[PDB]
């Protein structure tokens, strides 16, 4: 798996092995984020695995990813819903185009991303794959922004930057 | 280092080395939680190393562990203190001196105490240990316990489990004065 490098325009100018990519010092890449509810209208909030290179153990929303070179985000979010959750979803529906954002997370590891942001729902049930995913929680979306609206420090920086984006609070909203 | 071990009953049987003391089958033994205010009154809220056995990675209240034989619960939290956070404290107050529970964390590593819960000020500017937690952040305690009360899955359950104390939370309320 690779990231895909941008230049300060958002076009695509080479790319570097995923792991290697995150570093004190990432450069910036493109990356996907999404937001899964159920047919209930609860919102799957996870806990990424003490594994992972970028801001291991932290809370955050359902899945987030990085499309590989040729890939539509919509197929890049289909793709990661089957690795890490081993769910299949409805067709992701955008509600933050324009994200970008970079962020340090407690060890030094940077992400440095242009990031579109999706929503879907589930249609079958979660399978968890533990290489990405330690823990996680079916919860009601109001009290979830609560929680990033009180203690936003107990959640991960993008996921709070992106729940507090007037427009794409909105639009989550709908999904419940 | 070890653990005080304690039969069924709140009583001193022994000592056991700290590391194997907590495993998926931990013996009941004694431990304190600690929560710590500056002099604004802002609560100091820390997340556990990844390297911690039980709840690596988590947010909690300020400074958890375990006394030592011959030592006094609140030399403990003194001494842990000093440890975790390089800090300096006031004489800790006791806020909840029968709290006892039992828990298994997300590996299966379960710990299972009696733990008084103590409030203390902070003196000294901080010194954080790597070793030991990750993270920190000063808050004001209304929005913390707000965010526990909203999403009480993403803290450690024990700092759930006090905060929620009628009596221990007023405690807390009276430490967010602002004292020179
Ligand atoms: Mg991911
Ligand atoms: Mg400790
Ligand atoms: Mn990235
Ligand atoms: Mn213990």
């Amino acid at each position: 798996e690779h990231v895909i490098l941008l230049n300060a325009q958002g076009v695509p100018t080479g790319t570097l092995e995923k792991y290697a990519a995150h570093t004190a010092d990432t450069r910036l890449h493109l990356a996907f984020s999404s937001w899964l509810f159920n047919a209930k209208g609860q919102l799957l909030v996870t806990r990424r695995a003490l594994s992972k290179k970028a801001w291991p153990g932290v809370w955050t929303n359902s899945v987030c990813g990085h499309p590989q070179l040729g890939e539509s985000n919509e197929d890049a979010v289909i793709r990661r819903c089957r690795y890490e959750l081993g769910v299949e979803i409805t067709p992701p529906e955008s509600i933050y185009p324009d994200f970008r954002y970079r962020a340090t997370d407690p060890s030094g590891i940077v992400e440095n991303e242009v990031c579109p942001v999706f929503a879907a729902r589930t249609t079958s049930a979660l399978q968890i794959n533990d290489d990405e995913v330690m823990d996680y929680q079916w919860c009601d979306l109001a009290d979830v922004l609560h929680g990033i609206d009180a203690t936003p420090w107990a959640f991960s920086p993008w996921m709070v930057m992106q729940a507090t984006n007037r427009e794409a609070r909105k639009r989550l909203s709908a999904f419940t």
